[PDB]
C-alpha cells in the first residue's frame, strides 16, 4: 500500500536522473568561458541535487519506520527541485546582439617563436629525420607514415616543423595542415589544397562543391609526385581515415607525418611500431640550461643561494617544454624580482593552488583540452586522480576496485565481466597520453601508475570548485566554507584541523600515511559511507562497521589488525576485500552469509571457513592457504563458475585430493592466470589426462624447490593457446619439450629452471631445435636455467623479439666451435651476460 | 491510453474502474509535461557538423581487391552495349536494383570505366535520400566540363535555367549519364525530362533499392538488370582472401566454422568483408572459442561491437 506509493515516486525520481545527468552532460562539453554565468549556477544547483537524490534512491535500494523517513525525504527533494525550476526561468534575457567573436587558439602564436630560441631540440631532430629519410635515398620505397605521439606539451608541432623544415627542398609538394577537436572534412581539404598550391587555388575557401569533387581534386594534383604531407593535431581516428582514402594510390618516394595526444588512434597508422615515433621529456641537465637561459642574463651560479630552489623546483615540471618555460616568464618580471621568499611561495603554491595566477592561464587551457575530449563516464575517472598525495605510486587494481565499488562503471550488455571494464577505462585513461603507466604486476598486466605534478593539482583546482574531493594539506590548510555538503576526504600530512560536526552523508574518506586517525577521527558517526580505505595506518578497532551498510570498498593492507567483527554480515553490499599484512589468522564463520564479491585478497596463513562454493560471483581469489583439508571443502571450488585468477600455495594435502582438485579446475572456463606453490616435491597434483581450461595466459609456478618428472602432455599448441608466460620448473629437461614448446601461438615470457643441473651432478648439455624454423615469433623474455642455449639455435631470423636471454655456459666448450657468435640479430640482442661454469 | 481505449470500447462496475485509470493517466500525462521543460537548453554555440555519408569512402578501394565481379560487368556491358554497334538506336536505361550492400555502385563503376572512351560525356552522380535538385543538377553539371563550369555549385540561378542549360550543352552527342541511389521516384521523374530530345547512340544507367520506382525507368523488362548474391565458391575465396595469408587449408579444424559462419551472410558482399576485416585484428586473434561465440551472437547480440556500427 504505502510502498507502493515510495515505489512510484522512485521510478520516476529514477527518470529525473536520466534527464539530470543528460542536462549535466550536455553543458559540461563546451570550456568554461563561453558559458555565461547563470547557467553556471544552475548546472551547480542541478548537480548538487542529484547527489541528494542518488543518495535517497540508493538509500531506498539498500534497505527494501524507514518508509516515512523516506517519504519525506522524496517529498522535500521534489519540493526544491520544483523551486530550483523557475529561479532559473525567472532571470533571463536574449541579447540579440550578444555575438562576441570566437576565441582564437591559444597554440596558435606558440607557432610563432624565434627559431633561435629552443635548445636541446637537436640530436631528436636529426634522429627523427634519418628514420624515415634513410629510406629518401632510392626514392621509390612504397609511402609510409610515422606518427608523434605525446602529452601535455612536450613538443610536437616544433619538432615537426623543424623537421619539416630541413628536409623540404628535395619534394615536389608538401603541406602543414592543422586540425582542431570537432573539425568539418572541406575546411581540412580546402586548407591542404591551399598549401599546396596558392595561385590556380587562391580562392579554394570559397567554393563550396561537396566533400567528394574537392577530394578528386586533391587525388588528381597528386599524379607522378612526392607530397610528404604532414597533419598535426589528429582526434577521434574516424577523422583520419576519411583523409586517408584521400592518400590511396601508390607513390614511390613519398611519406607522410600526423602527431596526436593519443597512441591508439596511432596505431592506426603505418602498421607497424618500427614507424611509431614516442617523444620524450628532456634530461636533466638540458632542461636546466632552457630554464636559465630565460630567467638569467648569462650566468647561473652567481646567486650561488638559490641553486636549492632552482633544481628542487625545475624537478616539479619534469621535462615538458612549457612548464619550464611558463615558470621562467612568470617568475622573472623585471631581473629577479625577489630572491627565495616567492619561489618558496612558489613551490608550497604549486599542489593546491597555483593556477590562480596571470598569464599562466594561456597555458592550462592547452591541459585542459584532453580533459574536455575525453567522454562521459570518463571525467569521473580522471578526477579521482587528486585523492592521492602528490608523490606516490598508485596500483591500477586499487584504481578499479576504487573506481568500481563507486559506480563510475556501469552497462546493460550482460556479456562483460565489470571487471574487465574496468580495466578498459585504465587503459583508455593511458592511451590517451594521461596517466604514466610503471611495472607488471602478477597480474600480467600494469603494476602501478603515477600522474604529472602540473597535470595534478590542475585537476585537484577542477575538481575543487565542485564538491568532488575535499584536500587536507598543510601548504593548503583551506575548508570550504560549507561543512554540510562535503562528499569525498582525502587526509594528508595535515593533523590538525580533523573536525567531523557536519558532515553526514560522507560518501568516502581515506588517511596517508598518518598517526591521527582514530584518535581525533570517529568514522561510525557516518551514517552513509560508500568506500573505506585505511591502508598504511596502525589501529585494530575496526569492529564499528556493523553500524555501516553502504559499504563496498574496505581496504585494510598493513594495519595490524588483530581481529575483525562476527557482526560483518550485515554488509550484503560489497565489492572487494583485502586482508594482507593483518595480525588475524581465521577469518569468522560469518562470511557464508556474505553474497556480493568478487576479490579476495586474503594471505594463505588464514584459515578459510567451509562453505566456500556458495560466493558464485567471486572472480580473482589470492593465496589460498590449502593445509589440513577435507575433500567437500576442496571439491566445492569447482562449483563457482566464474573465477578468473587465482594464486596457491600448500604444505599439507600432498595426496590423491591433489587429482581430486586437479579436474576440478577444469570446471572453470574463465582463467587468466594460475600458480602453485610446493616445497621440495615431486608434483602429486596434475595428471598427464586433464583438459585445461580454454582462456590461460600466465600459469606461473613461484616454486624452485619442487619439479615435475616431465614436460605435461596436456601443455600443447592445441588446448590452451592464448600463453604468454611460462614459468616452469621440473626435474629433467629434454631437447624435446623446447621443440614442442617452440609451436605454441606468443608466449611472450619463457622462464624454464632444470632441478637437476643445480641439485645433481649432471651436465649442462645443449638441446637442440631440430624441427621448424622459428618457432618463435615473439618471445622476448625468455629465460633457461641450467639449461645450455646457445646464440646459435638458428639464425637471426627465428626469434625477431627477444630483448634478453639468461642460459648457462660450460667452460670446456670455449674451444669448442658449438659458440659460435659473433653477429648481430634481430632485436636488441647485445646486452648479454652469461654465468659460465668451470 | 491505447489500452484504456480499447478496454472501453470493447466493454461499452466497469465504469468506476475506467474512470479510475483514465484519471491516473491523466496525472501522469501531466507529471511528465513539466519534466520535459525543467531540464532543457538551447546552446545556441552548438553547430556540430554534419555527419559524413558512412559509404563514401568505400567508393574509394582498390581495383585489385573485389573478386568474382567479373562475368558480370561483361554480361552487364554487353546487354547495354550490344546494341552500341550501329551507335543510332535509340536511347535506353537499364536500371539495377538490389538491396543491402550487394554491391551496385562498384559494378555501376567498373562498368562505367571500361566502356567510357567511345563516349562524348558522361557523368557519375550521386543522390542522397531528401536531395536538392539544384544540387544534384549542379553536380551533373560539374561532372561534363570542369572548366566552363568550374565554380557551377555558386551561382543560383533557379531549377529552370540550369536544365535549359543542361539541355542545350547535350545537342549532337552521346552522353552515358550514370545516376545512382535513386529513392522516391518523384525526384527520378524531374530529370528524365532534362532527357527529352532525340539522341541516338547514348544511353544511361540507374540504381535503387526499390524495382518499383525501377519499371518507371525503360518501360520494359528485359532492361532491369536484377544483382544476385555470389556463390559459394567465390564467397569462399573472397573471405579466405582477407584473413588468411594466402592459402585456406592450414588450419584443418576451423574449416567446418569457415562454411558454417560463410553461410550466415549468403552472398553480400558487404558481411563477408566486415566478418574479415573485424575478425582477424593481427592473424587469427585466437582459435575456435570466439567464433562460437560469433555465431551465438548473430540473433540476439552480434551487432554491438566496435567498426561495425559503420556499415
Ligand atoms: N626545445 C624547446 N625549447 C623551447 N620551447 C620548446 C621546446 N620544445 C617545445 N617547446 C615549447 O612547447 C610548445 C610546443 O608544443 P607542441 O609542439 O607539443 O604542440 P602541439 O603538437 O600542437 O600540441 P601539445 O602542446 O598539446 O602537445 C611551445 O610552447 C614551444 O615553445
Ligand atoms: N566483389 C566484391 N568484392 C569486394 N567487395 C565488394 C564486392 N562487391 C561489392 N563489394 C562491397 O560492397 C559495397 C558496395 O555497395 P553498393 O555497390 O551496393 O553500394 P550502393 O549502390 O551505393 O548502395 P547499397 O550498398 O546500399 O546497395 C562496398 O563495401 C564494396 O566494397
Amino acid at each position: 500500500t504505502l510502498e507502493k506509493k515510495v515505489r512510484k515516486g522512485i521510478e520516476s525520481l529514477i527518470t529525473e536522473l536520466k534527464l539530470m545527468q543528460a542536462v549535466l552532460s550536455k553543458v559540461s562539453k563546451v570550456p568554461a568561458d563561453q558559458l555565461d554565468e547563470g547557467v553556471k549556477i544552475w548546472a551547480g544547483n542541478v548537480k548538487e541535487l542529484s547527489y541528494q537524490m542518488e543518495d535517497i534512491v540508493d538509500a531506498f535500494m539498500v534497505r527494501v519506520k524507514d518508509l516515512h523517513r523516506i517519504s519525506a525525504a522524496l517529498e522535500e527533494v521534489v519540493l526544491q527541485a520544483k523551486q530550483l525550476a523557475e529561479l532559473r526561468q525567472r532571470y533571463e534575457q536574449e541579447m540579440r546582439d550578444t555575438s562576441a567573436n570566437t576565441s582564437v587558439d591559444p597554440r596558435m602564436m606558440a607557432l610563432y617563436t624565434d627559431v633561435t630560441e629552443l635548445v636541446g631540440i637537436e640530436e631528436t631532430r636529426d634522429k627523427l629525420i634519418n628514420m624515415l629519410t634513410e629510406g629518401d635515398d632510392w626514392s621509390k620505397h612504397p609511402l609510409k607514415t610515422i606518427s608523434i605521439v605525446g602529452f601535455g606539451g612536450l613538443g610536437k608541432t616544433t619538432l615537426a616543423k623543424a623537421a619539416y623544415d630541413k628536409i623540404k627542398v628535395q619534394f615536389d609538394c608538401g603541406a602543414f595542415v592543422s586540425v582542431s577537436r570537432n573539425p568539418e572534412m572541406k575546411k581540412v581539404l580546402k586548407d591542404i589544397l591551399y598549401g599546396l598550391d596558392k595561385v590556380k587555388y587562391e580562392n579554394i575557401h570559397n567554393a563550396a562543391r561537396d566533400e567528394k569533387y574537392l577530394i578528386d581534386d586533391i587525388i588528381e594534383f597528386l599524379n607522378d609526385k612526392r607530397y610528404l604531407i604532414v597533419i598535426d593535431d589528429i582526434w577521434n581516428e574516424k577523422a583520419w581515415e576519411l583523409i586517408k582514402c584521400a592518400f590511396s594510390k601508390k607513390s614511390p618516394g613519398s611519406r607522410l607525418i600526423t602527431t596526436t595526444r593519443n597512441v591508439s588512434v596511432s596505431e592506426a597508422c603505418c602498421s607497424s611500431e618500427d614507424d611509431i615515433y614516442r617523444m620524450e621529456p628532456l634530461s636533466n641537465d638540458v632542461s636546466r640550461t632552457l630554464f636559465c637561459k630565460r630567467i638569467f642574463s648569462q650566468e647561473e651560479g652567481c646567486p650561488q643561494e638559490l641553486l636549492k630552489v632552482s633544481e628542487e623546483i625545475l624537478k616539479k615540471c619534469g621535462g615538458v617544454p612549457l612548464a619550464i618555460i611558463t615558470i621562467a616568464s612568470l617568475l622573472a618580471n623585471k631581473g629577479h624580482i625577489k630572491a627565495k621568499d616567492e619561489w618558496y611561495a612558489l613551490l608550497s603554491s604549486i599542489g593546491h593552488g597555483l593556477t590562480k595566477n596571470r598569464s599562466l592561464e594561456q597555458m592550462k587551457k592547452i591541459l585542459l583540452f584532453s580533459y574536455y575530449d575525453l567522454p562521459s563516464y570518463l571525467k569521473p575517472c580522471l578526477l579521482y586522480l587528486s585523492i592521492f598525495p602528490e608523490d606516490r605510486e598508485i596500483r591500477r587494481a586499487r584504481l578499479i576496485w576504487r573506481w568500481i565499488s563507486e559506480g563510475f562503471v556501469y552497462s546493460e550488455k550482460q556479456d562483460i565481466s565489470l571487471y574487465e571494464l574496468g580495466d578498459s577505462y585504465f587503459n583508455e585513461l593511458v592511451n590517451r597520453s594521461m596517466i604514466q603507466p610503471i611495472g607488471i604486476d602478477d597480474e600480467g598486466k600494469v603494476k602501478a601508475c603515477r600522474v604529472h605534478d602540473m597535470v595534478l593539482d590542475l585537476i585537484c583546482s577542477l575538481s575543487s570548485e565542485e564538491n568532488f574531493v575535499t584536500i587536507l594539506d598543510d601548504p593548503r590548510r583551506k575548508m570550504p566554507n560549507s561543512e554540510s555538503k562535503v562528499r569525498r576526504l582525502s587526509i594528508q600530512n595535515s593533523k590538525i584541523d580533523v573536525d567531523t560536526t557536519r558532515m553526514e552523508h560522507m560518501r568516502s574518506v581515506t588517511v596517508f600515511s598518518d598517526n591521527v586517525v582514530g584518535k581525533v577521527l570517529d568514522i561510525s558517526r557516518f551514517k552513509v559511507l560508500r568506500v573505506l580505505d585505511l591502508e598504511g595506518c596502525h589501529v585494530s578497532d575496526v569492529g564499528y562497521v556493523g553500524n555501516l551498510l553502504h559499504l563496498r570498498y574496505l581496504g585494510l593492507k598493513g594495519t595490524h589488525v588483530k581481529d575483525l567483527p562476527m557482526e560483518i554480515g550485515k554488509l550484503q553490499f560489497l565489492l572487494t576485500l583485502d586482508l594482507r599484512g593483518t595480525k588475524i589468522e581465521v577469518l569468522p564463520w560469518s562470511v557464508v552469509q556474505l553474497r556480493r564479491l568478487m576479490c579476495l585478497y586474503v594471505d594463505y596463513g588464514m584459515k578459510l571457513p567451509s562453505g566456500i562454493g556458495n560466493l558464485t560471483f567471486l572472480e580473482v581469489l589470492d593465496d589460498l592457504g590449502l593445509s589440513d583439508v577435507d575433500l567437500d571443502f576442496v571439491k566445492e571450488l569447482g562449483r563457482l563458475t566464474k573465477l578468473r585468477v587465482l594464486r596457491l600455495d600448500f604444505h599439507g594435502f600432498d595426496q590423491s585430493m591433489g587429482k581430486a582438485l586437479e579436474e576440478s579446475i577444469s570446471n572453470m572456463y574463465k582463467l587468466d592466470s594460475l600458480d602453485v606453490f610446493v616445497n621440495r616435491g615431486l608434483i602429486n597434483c596434475l595428471s598427464e589426462h586433464w583438459v585445461p581450461p580454454p582462456r590461460l595466459c600466465r600459469l606461473a609456478f613461484p616454486s624452485k624447490r619442487s619439479w615435475f618428472k616431465t614436460l605435461p602432455s596436456w601443455i600443447n599448441p592445441s588446448s590452451l593457446p592464448l600463453l604468454s608466460y611460462l614459468d616452469i620448473t621440473l626435474f629433467e629437461v629434454r631437447s624435446e619439450d623446447i621443440q614442442l614448446l617452440g609451436t605454441l601461438p606468443a608466449l611472450v615470457y619463457l622462464e624454464i629452471w632444470n632441478y637437476s643441473v643445480f641439485e645433481e651432478a649432471h651436465e649442462v648439455e645443449a638441446p637442440v631445435l631440430s624441427s621448424g624454423a622459428a618457432l618463435f615469433p615473439c618471445a622476448t623474455e625468455c629465460r633457461f636455467i641450467g639449461i645450455g642455449a646457445v646464440p646459435s639455435m638458428f639464425p637471426q631470423g627465428a626469434a625477431p623479439r627477444l630483448k634478453r636471454l639468461w642460459f648457462t655456459f660450460p667452460a670446456k666448450w670455449i674451444s669448442s666451435e658449438n659458440i659460435g657468435l659473433g653477429m648481430r640479430h634481430l632485436p636488441s640482442l647485445q646486452r648479454v651476460v652469461v654465468d659460465v661454469i668451470s
